[PDB]
């Protein structure tokens, strides 16, 4: 019902009373969920300036938004002064900015952020995962995305075929044709259709060998 309560933020206002924290992190947080993201910035500029000090969630809504933007540079802008405010930062704030980070080609910065997040205890997800073997993969860093996937796998993480079409395609082009099958028949083991690239390379280096 966020219309009704913007309506009665404004009557508030109007009438010169004093908005809680409360009032505005639910603000912001509806206003994030709708994808209006300016205003949910407006109201952070009227936030900060009236002094309030705004919760986890502000700056996690702020930033899921911002990324998904593409505006990096301030996402993180936001993300280093969460970290000054003494705001400890989720896994949605970490994984919105290593997925842009990513999507941005800043492999190594996303790298050192992935490890500061586990360092903090965090927990890394599919998401954070498959972005950042799809990552690294992209990059021709087929090792390091090779062992990470191994770890991912390791905390029982189900990868799904963008992880698989993505390394198959790699140790396809590199020529360790053995890995690339017995991934190809795991892939099947969890019952997932391969991609029409993942047949095509496969065939390939099948064909160029034996």
């Amino acid at each position: 019902r966020l219309e009704e309560a913007l309506e009665l933020f404004e009557e508030m206002k109007e009438k010169g009373i004093v908005p809680n924290v409360v009032t505005y992190t639910t603000l912001i947080s509806g206003l994030g969920k709708a994808g209006r993201l300016e205003e949910a910035l407006e109201l952070f500029e009227e936030m900060k300036e009236k002094g309030i000090v705004p919760n986890v969630v502000t700056y996690t809504t702020l930033i899921s938004g911002l990324g998904k933007a593409g505006r990096l540079e301030e996402a993180l802008e936001l993300f280093e002064e969460m970290k000054e405010k003494g705001i400890v930062p989720n896994v949605v704030t970490y994984t919105t900015l290593i997925s842009g980070l990513g999507k941005a080609g800043r492999l190594e910065e996303a790298l050192e952020l992935f490890e500061e997040m586990k360092e903090k205890g965090i927990v890394p997800n599919v998401v954070t995962y498959t972005t950042l073997i799809s990552g690294l993969g992209k990059a021709g860093r087929l090792e390091e995305a090779l062992e990470l996937f191994e770890e991912m796998k390791e905390k029982g993480i189900v990868p799904n075929v963008v992880t698989y079409t993505t390394l198959i395609s790699g140790l396809g082009k590199a020529g360790r044709l053995e890995e690339a099958l017995e991934l190809f028949e795991e892939m099947k083991e969890k019952g997932i259709v391969p991609n029409v690239v993942t047949y095509t390379t496969l065939i390939s280096g099948l064909g160029k060998a034996g």
